[PDB]
């Protein structure tokens, strides 16, 4: 599908993060390949605050998700991220910082140079704490509260990589494989 | 422009599989709803039996039906280098040592395709029979092209548990997507240049 | 639990298999550790033929299993093994041979000496085919039919190692951890 | 007489955990049904945070609360040597490099124990607060015993995603059983002598 359009944006955005383009080329590729998931799930969890139900990717509603056999995980996205995001009114800047934090993930297997990934991460949350403390001084604990959604996004990210999750569509895989099979293409040979 | 390109390969394999199915005797005589059942239930194992036997000509890799010849790689999560390892130890290394021929492989695949356990089947017993005819023929064939090897038939059948195990990890880890997807994604990624 | 009584029988039985005790000591330990599962599931699948519903381990009935949240896998044991076992009237000798075949599993990781595991396996099915052909001559395909339940037992064996399978008992883990917590043991210190 | 012996160790740890919980302030003031929820939801991660920080004194292994010091082993399936590897790379190697103290570990554990996401909770917000008090104190503590390290607090919090990932594989692979069970089972097995 045109889910590489979604893959274009993502890459275009990492490239604009400070210092990401200065990492060894293969490290960048690992980082993106390891984060793309958490990165999307966060992007469309926050975008969803805007509406008042469901996930705004073209706009998913609870009954579909639950009917499509993926209720449990949809409820988790909404309870554990969207709502938490809405209550505390995370702003676009904070989401942007968290996502950067996620990209600069040092425990990613295969990294040629993790110390700097840590180093870059430190740089990003230091600054996020600066932001939080200027912009919302009456909430001393906000910056931790931000970071503490990362385990939630982590376990949710892992749950959207299950094969049953992707086979979300039973009566179209038969329609694919059904059509392929009524093709009378070989009913001639001479 | 990478993703849509991967969907294409997904379409091509699995068009190829379905062609293979149809050229199997009696497979097309079953109700259309059963054909879909057998295929959805079997797709992974029938692909692994292939890329495995194909990857015989290779040393220490997997040959993807399309020239690209793949390997265990550094950033591969525990699970995908693990499947890689099993594929070589339990399927490719064993197929090689016993010099399993393409007739012999065709049979095993056909026996997998006719899976009477497959949930939903309208007539499970008539798949048992098609399964049974296939192995009967496989047996006769072995005792004829390799009569000095009295236990080869069973030895062929006993790659099937492994294949089950392995078929399962691949449907768990999405090994198949990773396979056709890896180069395309790594390569587009060098759009940071 | 006294599921080591079950673990005593199992080991006592491998020891009596021909040639198993002649394998390097650590190989035997691998074989048992890799097969114990398929070995039990087969033993109590065949024992179940005897009754006319459910699993006779102290005798499990379908409603319990389905209520206990483990219906799907219980239905599989019954459809894919017990019933198939009953229809074809597998006998104790054939079960015994299949199980031996399962024990002598050559693709078990860590084996110091797999060639002989293959070798021993060959010896067992050769003989099982002898049996089958003497004892049931009018069924030429029986011996394959036997072996072809091994993928079923394999995938079923794998399904009984899932953690959710073992946590089959919700309202007793709370009773355990609940009791542990009303212990007023430390309400004294001087 | 091995199995019943493993059940014993299961009982001992998880009695030990529950003792730890109760000595946490306010934890016992919550309704009894919530205490059970927090504990069932958290047990794996709270154990991994422990055996990890304990395994600091070790090089390349895991120290099980009871002297027995364990390693990656040949017959270990992909998954269990994999968890082993992660535990050392993402938790033990990192805890070591930053010299995380037992006060600092206690806090992280307490923050895990107070998990407001935990399905079933009767009052989720009053766990948010107990979570919040804990980290507030953790913060103050870091800025005091290590003031030259302005980013340590967060750096502590960011071991938590890893711990989540790893907690999960251990509940998947039954890593915990394997740990206390392995010697006992291998050892009884030498009853073939």
């Amino acid at each position: 599908q045109a889910a590489d359009k979604q893959l274009f944006t993502l890459v275009e955005w990492a490239k604009r993060i400070p210092h990401f383009s200065e990492l060894p080329l293969d490290d960048q590729v690992i980082l993106l390949r390891a984060g793309w998931n958490e990165l999307l799930i966060a992007s469309f969890s926050h975008r969803s605050i805007a509406v008042k139900d469901g996930i705004l990717l073209l706009h998913v509603h609870r009954n579909s998700a639950h009917s499509a056999g993926v209720g449990a995980i949809f409820d988790r996205v909404l309870t554990e991220l969207v709502s938490k995001m809405r209550d505390m009114q995370m702003d676009k800047t904070e989401l942007g910082c968290l996502r950067a934090i996620v990209l600069f993930n040092p425990d990613s297997k295969g990294l040629s140079n993790p110390a700097e990934v840590e180093a870059l991460r430190e740089k990003v949350y230091a600054s996020l704490e600066a932001y939080c403390k200027h912009k919302y001084p009456e909430q001393p604990g906000r910056f931790a509260k931000l970071l503490l959604r990362l385990p939630a996004l982590r376990s949710i990210g892992l749950k959207c990589l299950e094969h049953l999750f992707f086979f979300k569509l039973i009566g179209d895989t038969p329609i694919d494989t059904f059509l392929m099979e009524m093709l009378e293409a070989p009913h001639q040979m001479t």
